[PDB]
Order: structure tokens, then C-alpha cells, then sequence
């Protein structure tokens, strides 16, 4: 069964102006900015940024992958899905 999302955990995330992107639940750094309620830290694969968002613009990797994981032109898109597919819990920065 789901649980609520952890640290590790593999996504598409969705903002408003992008396609649905490959990414990961980021952990939070002692010190660093918490989310609002009921958000996460996620890590967007490729370009590398980190956002707040909330559990409605997150799907599960395994369960979304053959309807969001295409090709496409934006930049860093490419190589996001090289990512979450190859080494998904490396560190990029
Ligand atoms: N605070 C904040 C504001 C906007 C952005 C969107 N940046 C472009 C982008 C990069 N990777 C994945 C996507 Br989807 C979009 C990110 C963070």
C-alpha cells in the first residue's frame, strides 16, 4: 500500500507551465526553510531546482512513467528522465 511521501521517494512533479517533470522527495537540511503545510521539498532532475509542492502535483514514478516519461524539447528535460531512470539518488548539486 502508499505511504505519505519520504525522503527518496520518485515523481513527476507538475507546475503550471511545464510538463508533468521527473523528480525526487528531497530530505530538508537542518536550519534550511521548511515547507508550507502539507508540502514537500522536491528536486527537479535536470535543471536541478528545488520547489515546494504539495502532495496533488505529485504521482508516483513507477505508476506514470510510461504516460509522462517521453522526450521533449524544454531544456533540462532530457536529462532529468536520464537521471531518475540511471541514478536517481545521486547527489547533483
Ligand atoms: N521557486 C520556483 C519558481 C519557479 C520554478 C520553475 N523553474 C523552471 C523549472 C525547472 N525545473 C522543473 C520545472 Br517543472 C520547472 C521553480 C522554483
Amino acid at each position: 500500500m502508499p505511504h505519505a511521501f519520504k525522503p527518496g521517494d520518485l515523481v513527476f512533479a507538475k507546475m503550471k507551465g511545464y510538463p508533468h517533470w521527473p523528480a525526487r522527495i528531497d530530505d530538508i537540511a537542518d536550519g534550511a526553510v521548511k515547507p508550507p503545510p502539507n508540502k514537500y521539498p522536491i528536486f527537479f532532475f535536470g535543471t536541478h531546482e528545488t520547489a515546494f509542492l504539495g502532495p496533488k502535483d505529485l504521482f508516483p514514478y513507477d505508476k506514470s512513467k510510461d504516460k509522462y516519461g517521453k522526450p521533449n524539447k524544454r531544456k533540462g528535460f532530457n536529462e532529468g528522465l536520464w537521471e531518475i531512470q540511471n541514478n536517481p539518488h545521486a547527489s547533483y548539486s
